[PDB]
């Protein structure tokens, strides 16, 4: 009897440069169980996303603040997801797959504190909107 959670703003994201890693400020759309990304507003209009982040494949209960041990960048929240692997997965800077099951660790900053919290928020909602349904 509700909508869907949306969430839109921009966030900086951890990506693997075929080489090194790099945070790169994307354009988030939180829609349906998945973060779609692109570079700015305009071309959300006008392309397909340059990644998408499944919330389904969440390992989690619930999003959390980036690890410290491991992230140093301020305002990160952390969502791994696990599936299967397939032909197309590869070792990266994010994605490690083992026993063919590939984990992949997605690091997006907030500009600001507030910013990072209303993701964590919403994001946890879509998990149990998720977890609760037929």
């Amino acid at each position: 009897v509700n909508s869907s959670v949306e969430e839109r703003g921009f966030l900086t994201i951890f990506e693997d440069v075929s080489g090194f890693g790099a945070w790169h400020r994307r354009w988030c759309v939180l829609s349906g169980n998945c973060i779609s990304y692109w570079t700015y507003p305009d071309d959300e209009k006008r392309k397909n996303p340059i990644g998408r982040i499944n919330l389904a494949n969440c390992t989690s209960r619930q999003i959390e603040p980036a690890n410290r041990e491991f992230c140093a960048r301020r305002n990160t929240f952390e969502l791994i997801t696990v599936r299967p692997q397939r032909e197309d997965d590869r070792e990266t800077l994010v994605s490690q797959c083992r026993d063919t099951l590939c984990v992949t660790k997605n690091w997006l900053s907030a500009d600001t504190k507030e910013e990072r919290d209303l993701w964590m928020q919403k994001l946890n909602q879509v998990l149990v909107d998720i977890r609760l349904w037929q």
